[PDB]
């Protein structure tokens, strides 16, 4: 009862704050308008010249994709921040504790939600109006071609669990409310909120996925998988900042990756 309403509150905060939902994504990816496919240089250009679509000064094809990728991340961080403010008691934390949770949590949540817009062949872009192929991303020059590929591997496995948006709302909330983030001041308070979230998640999963047996423990493992995925992503990003000294890294991403792990 308490948990059912708590889950509903989180769900509505999710629907309120995220422009792209899995319901919308799967509808686009299954055909019910069709996205413009971006599979090489020429189609990427066509996607820029109206159709589908501010950025740093143009450098090259691979850096351009890198820049558009960052812009989308920054926008999703804005959404996750507003979503977190609706998680009961998150706003009661001191401001720097809120930032600490978002700093170490947003990319874990981003990569979880990324699975919603992905299939084995590519992912939606531009609010679902475009589709960039996995192959085209593989064809970019290193190191940029190695950024997104490992996320496809996680996403395909994650999509096998067949979560819906109501499940994901609680899942993302549990990711953000994480008591072991470095520098967190009020660990007991954050652990207490997370426990409420996780209890609501188990209650919600058995009501929404009755025939799903080990779904809750599987999602706990997914949370651990996302932390290592992000650790390896932070390494790549920290490397690229050192290697690609002429490519711009958005200030928000610089701050997120600042001595992270
Ligand atoms: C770069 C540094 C960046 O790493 C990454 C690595 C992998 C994935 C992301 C986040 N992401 C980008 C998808 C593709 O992004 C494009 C965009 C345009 C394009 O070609 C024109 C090709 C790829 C995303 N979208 C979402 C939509 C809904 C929900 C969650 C979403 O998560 C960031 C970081 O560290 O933040
Ligand atoms: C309060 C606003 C936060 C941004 C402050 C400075 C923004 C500097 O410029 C940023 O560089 C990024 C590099 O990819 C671009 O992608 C961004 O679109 C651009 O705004």
């Amino acid at each position: 009862a308490d948990l059912k309403a708590f889950s509903k509150h989180i769900y509505n905060a999710y629907l309120k704050n995220f422009n792209m939902t899995k319901k919308k994504a799967r509808s686009i990816l299954t055909g019910k308008t069709a996205p413009f496919v971006i599979h090489d240089i020429e189609t990427l250009w066509q996607a820029e010249k109206g159709l589908v679509w501010g950025l740093p000064p143009y450098k090259e094809i691979s850096v351009h994709v890198f820049y558009r990728c960052q812009c989308t991340t920054v926008e999703t961080v804005r959404e996750l921040t507003e979503f977190a403010k609706s998680i009961p008691s998150f706003s009661s934390l001191f401001l720097n504790d809120q930032v600490t949770l978002l700093k170490y949590g947003v990319h874990e949540a981003i990569f979880a939600m990324l699975a919603s817009i992905v299939n084995k062949d590519g992912l939606l872009v531009a609010n679902g109006s475009g589709f960039v192929t996995r192959e085209f991303l593989r064809s970019l020059r290193k190191p940029f071609s190695d950024i997104i590929e490992p996320k496809f591997e996680f996403a395909v496995k994650f999509n096998a669990l067949e979560l819906d948006d109501s499940d994901l709302a609680l899942f993302i909330a549990a990711i953000i409310l994480c008591g072991d983030r470095p520098g967190l001041m009020n660990v007991p308070r954050v652990e207490a909120i997370q426990d409420t979230i996780l209890r609501a998640l188990e209650f919600h999963l058995q009501a929404n996925h009755p025939d799903a047996q080990y779904l809750f423990p599987k999602l706990l493992q997914k949370m651990a998988d996302l932390r290592q995925l992000v650790t390896e992503h932070a390494q790549m990003m920290q490397r690229i900042k050192k290697t690609e000294t002429e490519t711009s890294l958005h200030p928000l991403l610089q701050e997120i990756y600042k001595d992270m792990y």
